[PDB]
Formats: C-alpha cells, structure tokens, sequence
C-alpha cells in the first residue's frame, strides 16, 4: 500500500555521507519532520516541525520533499532496506556564499530566514546531489519532542551513542 506510512512515520535515521558526517531525520507525522545537520558548512543548523510531502515508493523506501524558510528546496530518498540515503538540495545562491547565516535553530529564526531569502540573491540555484550511508535506525513513535531536542553540539561527543 502506497499510501501507508506504518513503516516509516516515528522513524529516527541517523545517516552518514562518505566523509563520515553524521545527519538526523526524525519522521514527527505523515507530513511532518525534524532534523538535525552535525557537521560541514550548515554544521549545528537544526529545526523541528518542517512541513513535507512524506509519500512510500517502494516496500521499505521512503521519499519526503519540503521547501524551506531560506528559499532552499529538498527530496530525499530513504532505502530502510538497502540502507541507501539520497539527497537533492536545492539551495539559494545566497546560501552557497554565506551558509553560516542558516546555521541556527531555525525555529526561533524564521523572519530572518525569509529576510535573507528575499535579500541575496536566488539564483544561480545549486542542486546537490550525494548518496549517504544509513548508519543507524531506531522507532520513537509519532510526535514525540523529545527525539531532536537540542543542537548537535550539545550530544555526546560519542554520538550515535545507544
Ligand atoms: C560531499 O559533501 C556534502 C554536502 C552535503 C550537503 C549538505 C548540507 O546541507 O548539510 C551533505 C553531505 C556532504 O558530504
């Protein structure tokens, strides 16, 4: 059943590109997630209660879409069976030369993502494109708050970590 996210919703992914950075997904509902960026240039961004079209393409494969307060679109593949990650980001040229001004919890933030977005400049839109390794996979069940609470800076230097 294509239309049945049972598998998916209260899912929490821990995934894991090539270089060894560590991401976060945490499926909140059938339309909604966290998420939470460890490392790299968006190192420490995280946000809570984004709005995405979560929809089932295969047995255990996953996609969820959003678009973000930056202007930043995302869809995102999730293989549970064949722990395959795949992302494409399309991300504003404004955030390609000034990523640092995104690195927040956004949640506290969103006018002045929405004043960046109308300010810098859109375009040229840069689409990332990169397969991640599932690293680690774990069921917290729907809205639960308690799954992406904090900053990435603030877990275990250890982390993951059960
Ligand atoms: C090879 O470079 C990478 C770029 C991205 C895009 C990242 C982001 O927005 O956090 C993610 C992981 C990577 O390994």
């Amino acid at each position: 059943d294509k239309h049945d996210l049972s598998g998916f919703v209260g899912k929490h992914l821990v995934y894991t590109y090539d270089n060894g950075w560590n991401y976060e997904i945490y499926v909140k509902n059938d339309n909604t997630i966290d998420y939470r960026i460890h490392s790299g240039l968006v190192g420490n961004r995280w946000v809570k209660d984004q709005e995405a079209y979560i929809v089932r393409v295969g047995e255990s494969i996953y996609k969820i879409s959003w678009t973000e307060p930056t202007g930043t679109d995302v869809s995102l593949i999730v293989n549970l069976g064949d722990s395959l990650f795949h992302g494409t980001i399309f991300f504003p040229r404004w955030v390609m030369n000034n990523p640092e001004p995104t690195v927040c919890f956004q949640n506290d933030h969103i006018p002045l993502m929405n004043s960046y977005r109308e300010a810098g400049p859109a375009y040229p839109t840069e689409v990332i494109d990169e397969f991640a390794t599932i690293t680690f996979v774990r069921d917290c069940g729907a809205n639960n708050e308690s799954v992406i609470a904090c900053a990435a800076s603030e877990l275990p230097k250890n982390f993951p970590d059960n």
